[PDB]
């Protein structure tokens, strides 16, 4: 005897690849620390009954605090991540603090039993500061003020 | 007739304590926001049934980009952190990139269910840049410049 | 902690051990440090310009 349970479509963010590096591992996140100005490639598999499905057009509502980006995630057709949908968020660099935006991943799977299932996964993608660029630029302007001051102080010595 | 339902062994990190500071709490975290250069003491409980078991010793093949350090997790029995496996990870002090370094957590639990249940947790660790350091050294180079300059102007005043 | 007494005849209390790193606000740090250094520099610039004059 084989006792079936209903199957519910899932789109889960399996890896969040940013800087060519797994910053987010597995679906054990629903908020990830992403560092701004680098593209977090959220590889989010879509599986019905744990078996990855190739027909489920993924809309992705990317809720920036300025405009809402609807990126149609490209089905991963190469790599060992193939089958999944690569959701290419690219966060602007708005560094002075953290900023909200919510990636509501919506995989709309068409079941062949006639029960079309829209599954909507909320990951709160926490755009942490990427303060590194702001720092180097501010600091370079300070180095330039210091070298000019050195030069002036040499003229004064002369 | 009393049918005992399957218990499968679970290792979940109950604490990741890093720089003496618990960055990870709950067994709700099999990914964690590690800050580079700081020794993360992954105090991970090993449980069958959801009950703590201290007869499964845990190694950790920690795949740095400078080799694999296979660390046998020592049980710290002190304080409220007692009876957890200390998976000792030592992330690089580099801070030009977020780099993927793996953490193949292997727990081999000899159960009396009839098989030696070996559970593997591949946590692909997010080496997240500890920029604080880079901030402090750059700013210190700047102050060294402020003093040198300040001494020279004062000498000129004299 | 949420202490809830169900009306089914079983009392359930949940405690959630949310142990958190209270991380330094690096943003507010860097901003104040550099602004303060800009003022130390304004005082140095001031001596320089007096020197020149």
């Amino acid at each position: 005897t084989i006792t079936l349970v209903p199957a519910v479509v899932t789109i889960a963010p399996m890896y969040v690849i940013q800087n060519g590096t797994v910053i987010g591992s597995g679906p054990s996140l629903s908020s990830i620390v992403v560092y701004q100005g680098l593209p977090a490639y959220i590889l989010a598999q879509v599986s019905f009954a744990g078996q990855r499905v190739t027909t489920a057009p993924v809309s992705a509502q990317v809720y920036y605090p300025n405009g809402t980006q609807t990126v149609k995630a490209s089905v991963i057709t190469s790599g060992k991540y193939a089958g999944m949908y690569n959701i290419t968020i690219m966060p602007p660099t708005e560094s002075v603090q953290n900023y909200v935006f919510q990636l509501l991943i919506v995989a709309n799977y068409t079941t062949s039993s006639g029960q079309t299932l829209s599954t909507k996964y909320l990951m709160s993608v926490q755009a942490n500061q990427n303060l590194q660029a702001l720092v180097n630029k501010e600091i370079s302007s300070l180095v330039q003020n210091i070298t000019n001051l050195e030069k002036t102080v040499n003229n004064l010595q002369t």
